[PDB]
């Protein structure tokens, strides 16, 4: 481990206190063998107050989320736009860890809700931390940071019950949303397949912000931050997602726990967009406001490095609950910019750390310590950890011969901010009308997917509408979903039995982007970890030879493979009892198993051919393996000429076509379009 | 009362600071109108200070719970048996406030988790603050509360990844049971339907431990509290409760907050069965074991008076999530046993309230607070609320007249100790002889369930033993499930491809008692508040006549009618989008939507036939309004002679029926047996 210094093995040795004296914890000390316990048992008390004290609050925002170790690589020496030394050398590698997580959940809240995602990468560089506090999503609800406990406490539970967990959908959250017109781009982008992604390693990560990359010599770019996966895009699909959050609340977290077990690391090329000063207000919006992307045919990706995520924490308390981002946490080479949601973040995550941590100390902990010396004149606070030598920690001093010196732009590779910058006019508490076209990118967005992802888009709302109780807050909607679309709120209107309004065609019109399509994203450039479920049974020593065949040549090509029969025994993994479709990407059957497809105590009626009918209705490959496809797919109702339907005696060839299915992904000719 | 004068109206008025001040909150000041914003902006600090706050440690176990107000109701003056006040006179009222849960989740995580349950009640009485902290099931897992930890740690998640969420079915929980035998009793309860309750209220409280009433003259009699459900036992069936858990996580919060605001707010009988502290080893096992139960056939119930929960909370998170329950809020009239289990809860539950609220003054909170005077020399610490008067705090004093008095058996109706109760023996770290016998009562448990009822426990230990990865673990706990029942082993056994152990009767016997079954307790006392879903469609201005004549009809009852079709209108409830089986306790298609039930963009692909076939699979009265019926029957595969499955032309006839069917609740012909 990177922290192994900090490590404690417990794989040998006599129980101690925390003060190393050998004890016992099993009984309590009691007067008399049927009396009541005594005060004085010590062992008692400080293993309960330890338990008692066990928790920490949940972050305010992204709760529930998982994290893991890594290695960043530098692809070339990138001095000709930043001074940052992470970035100054072809091959330069730097330790990473990066945390996954929802928005809007408590800490035990289902992986599968649909949401916002973060994506929270530190960079532990040679001149300090570095973090980038990015989403999967590029752009943000709200213009400025004061407006965040606004949005925030709109999105999370009505106060007085606590309902609904981890959801948008409730009379609050679209309240808020079509009050504050800021919000269509970014909920656009959650109500796409955006919002349910497949996984952690199947997403994007977004500085949101434009940042900018500061020289040596001074001069200064502004950027913005893509992490762009190697795996590819893909989502799930809305009633996948609700089941799998009863069936599996930890499946993000368990897939990426599972993919670097097995030796799958996820990448992400790391990657900006850059230009000039002078474009700032160029593009027909303002960088400044981080409600906006920049089209990729206005300004191309460049690939700075490879982040690749391979080694899973120890203890996930110590390492993911702990890990304590800020955006503040930046180095020489890099700036900010003056993005009103961007300026507020750098206080709040400084000040949140002390309701976590409980004490001003929280950069001692080891996830969030630096790997080079620490020279500073802080002191004290609870939880103090360091001894420190110099007994004049005081700026000016000549008793410790003028030590630490300053750093700045021109000693001690000090950050400095970027010096070209200025600020000019009144102390204004306004908002720049720069920033006041809500609609036309939520629309670009809209005309970027295909029209099966704008069914499913609009089929989100029409949930989601559904089921806000307010007929004035349903009609508030409408009227902006109008503006960027008439034809999505006629179609959502259709739902819930409102009249849309007539179109206003301000900011209509039918441009479109690369790069923010999942559908269109084309086949996954690796199907390894993906997931195959065979069904079977015990009750033919054939179906279990199938089964053990299909096994051999579907792992050999990195798939992680379940067996699935009524009960365990050598070569199967698995129970109908357990099993369901949201376990797999693709579903075999094997056709000595034709007889369970037509009751049984070790399973509920309709199992085997629920798991398969689920499978095909969400859009995966399914298939019969062995010739004998008829009875199956006729219980099933699934047609053998089917897109994304297999049937080969052939093992080798069933596997060939299967795997073609598995990087197509879905299959999304099997859902209805609105007329 | 201490929370209507801490209500804080924001009806009307203009936004200010927490010290008066008004303001305005959103936009960030800035130096110009594209500017850096400043740090003198105090309302941007203020704010998000606040925000960035707002969280608190969960609580150890039990975070994840809902909770309201109400009063308790005396029967009579119980002064021959206790000198506790809240009981002293017939139609004494007390105010409550009750918090139930689950045990191992976190916040966020899904009511309809198998676990125990939480049942926690406060009576704001006369006398002090007097606290029942309960479970829904009558014995603990272990023995001594050092063990806590231990037990804790191995249900929670896996500790180097955080997997899983809210589940026992997990290699390190598994492993405890199996070498902690003392966990049998509770672990049979929490595979029974007793683990997935239909609602917090059609679950029973019980207070686990013997503790003493006492009598004004000093003499005690042991007794063991029960609350007994005025609305009956009802339990879901795991395959409902797992996605239940994906559809709607707040299900049981919801459930109590709906009751409540439709004047159908839950009632307990509080009983209590007392014996003489003569027969603490009588019934042949200890009455200091919290494993072990007092069968009703051995002391019968008396009822003491009536718990009504009539109030929901203002704000969830001032009353219910800062509610501080203690075991050592006692009051005269009551006191505690030497079961070594409730001795080591005393402390930790005082220390505990530190971690949540970060200081020593969590009493002073309103919904901690008491209905009458506090009189102590307990000063200063964070958080202060009072103004203490008295400059003199110390006892013994004369410069503030020797106030406060010193409070006894004798005066001042001071809480003591019964004082009949002594100790006798070495100071020990051992474990009494008498709490031995892990397996008996386990299997008096399982002997007095229906052969459905042990059908579905052994179903729930097939389904969580399957997902143990460690063979040796798997055969741990069949050695152990062996000694309660050989038949349990070998059946959980099949399912996970070992043999079972070969039978060792040191423990088994035929004894039943009553009480304990849920399937056996008869029908539902009463159906109000049920929910029935009424299946519908558009294309029919008929089918929406049948619906809202049903709902009339149902309505009337006090039932819960949703009509559900593939839009909303005038008269429908809830989209096909949303709908699901688990939202429902019985399922009515109407004859004019037969159509529905052989594609569409507003709904997944047979979502309206896979509610019925959902709802009738897990066991809840479905049918057919109309008189076609054959149908709509035969589509779906449900017989029309079945149990539970209603089918008639004439609406009153329909409705008669159809209620008869929600009282039985559940159909369990429709599940299969082990041979
Ligand atoms: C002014 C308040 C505020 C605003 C405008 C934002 N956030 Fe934030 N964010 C917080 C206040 C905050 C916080 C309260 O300070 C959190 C909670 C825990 C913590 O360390 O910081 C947080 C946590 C947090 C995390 C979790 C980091 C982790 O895993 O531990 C992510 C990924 C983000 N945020 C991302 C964003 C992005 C991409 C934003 C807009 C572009 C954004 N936040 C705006
Ligand atoms: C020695 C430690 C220990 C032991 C043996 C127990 N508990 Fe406990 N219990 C806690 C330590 C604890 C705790 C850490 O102190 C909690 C967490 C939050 C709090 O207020 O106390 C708690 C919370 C808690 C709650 C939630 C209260 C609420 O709604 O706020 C209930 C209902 C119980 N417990 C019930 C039980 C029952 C019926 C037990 C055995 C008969 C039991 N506990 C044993
Ligand atoms: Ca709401
Ligand atoms: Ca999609
Ligand atoms: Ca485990
Ligand atoms: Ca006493």
């Amino acid at each position: 481990s990177p922290l192994a210094a900090y490590e404690v093995d417990d794989s040998t040795g006599y129980l101690t206190s925390d003060v190393g004296g050998p004890i016992q914890d099993q009984t309590s000390l009691k007067a008399g063998i049927r009396g009541p316990t005594l005060l004085e048992d010590f062992m008692f008390r400080q293993k309960i107050q330890h338990f008692d004290h066990e928790r920490v609050p949940e972050r305010a925002v992204h709760a529930r989320g998982a994290g893991a170790h890594g290695t960043f690589t530098s692809y070339a020496d990138w001095s000709n736009i930043t001074a940052a030394s992470f970035l100054n050398a072809t091959g330069k590698q730097t330790p990473v860890f990066v945390r996954f997580s929802t928005v809007a959940g408590s800490r035990g809240s289902a992986d599968t809700a649909r949401d916002v995602h973060g994506f929270a990468t530190r960079f532990y560089t040679d001149e300090g931390n570095f973090d980038i506090v990015g989403n999967n999503i590029p752009v943000f609800f709200i213009q400025d940071a004061i407006q965040f406990p606004d949005l925030i406490h709109s999105v999370k539970p009505r106060p007085d019950n606590e309902i609904p967990q981890a959801a948008t959908a409730h009379d609050s959250a679209w309240d808020f949303f079509s009050q504050q017109p800021s919000t269509m781009h970014t909920l656009f982008w959650a109500m796409s397949g955006h919002g349910i992604p497949r996984s952690y390693r199947h997403m994007d990560g977004f500085g949101v912000h434009t940042f900018r990359f500061v020289k040596d010599d001074g001069s200064s770019k502004l950027i913005k931050w893509w992490f762009k996966s190697r795996q590819g895009k893909a989502s799930l699909v809305w009633e996948e997602a609700q089941v799998l959050s009863g069936k599996n609340a930890d499946f993000h977290r368990q897939d990426l726990w599972d993919a670097i077990e097995s030796g799958n690391g996820p990448e992400w090329d790391v990657c900006v967009q850059i230009v000039d000063e002078s474009q700032a207000q160029a593009f027909g919006f303002d960088l400044l406001d981080p409600t906006k992307i920049i089209p990729e045919e206005y300004a191309p990706l460049t690939k700075l490095g490879l982040l690749k995520l391979d080694r899973n924490p120890t203890n996930y308390f110590a390492e993911t609950e702990q890990v304590m981002f800020q955006p503040g946490h930046i180095v020489r080479g890099i700036d900010f910019t003056e993005d009103p949601l961007l300026q507020g973040r750098l206080f709040s995550y400084l000040d949140t750390q002390l309701n976590r941590n409980g004490g001003p100390n929280f950069e001692q902990l080891p996830i969030n310590m630096p790997r080079v010396p620490i020279h500073n004149n802080n002191r004290d606070g609870a939880g103090q950890m360091f001894i420190h030598r110099n007994k004049y920690p005081y700026t000016p001093n000549t008793l410790n011969s003028g030590y630490p010196r300053q750093a700045n732009q021109n000693a001690g590779r000090g950050f400095f901010t970027a010096p070209g910058r200025t600020a000019s006019g009144a102390l204004v508490r306004e908002v720049s009308p720069t920033f006041n076209d809500h609609w036309s990118q939520p629309r670009l967005f809209f005309n970027s997917l295909t029209p099966v992802e704008q069914q499913f888009l609009v089929n989100a709302m029409r949930f989601e509408i559904s089921l806000v109780k307010s007929e004035e807050v349903k009609k508030n909607v409408l009227t902006q979903l109008n503006r960027v679309s008439h034809d999505v709120a006629v179609r959502v209107a259709a739902a819930i039995g409102l009249g849309a309004p007539d179109a206003d065609d301000t900011y209509y019109h039918n441009n479109k982007t690369a790069g923010v399509s999942i559908v269109g994203s084309g086949p996954l450039p690796t199907i390894k970890t993906l997931r195959v479920g065979i069904l079977a049974t015990t009750s033919e020593s054939s179906a279990l030879d199938q089964a053990a065949q299909l096994r051999t040549r579907l792992e050999k090509d990195g798939l992680v493979v379940t067996v699935v029969a009524e009960t365990l025994r050598e070569g199967v993994d698995q129970t109908y009892s357990t099993a369901d479709a949201t376990g797999f990407d693709g579903v075999v059957v094997v056709d000595g198993a034709a007889a369970l497809f037509a009751s049984s105590p070790l399973f509920p009626t309709g199992r085997p051919l629920q798991i398969f009918v689920d499978a095909y209705r969400w859009g995966k490959p399914v298939g019969v393996c062995g010739g004998k496809s008829s009875e199956v797919l006729d219980a099933a109702d699934v047609p053998e000429d089917g897109d994304g339907v297999y049937s080969e005696e052939s093992v080798d060839m069933f596997v060939e076509e299967f795997e073609k299915g598995l990087a197509t992904f879905r299959f999304t000719d099997r859902f209805a379009l609105d007329s």
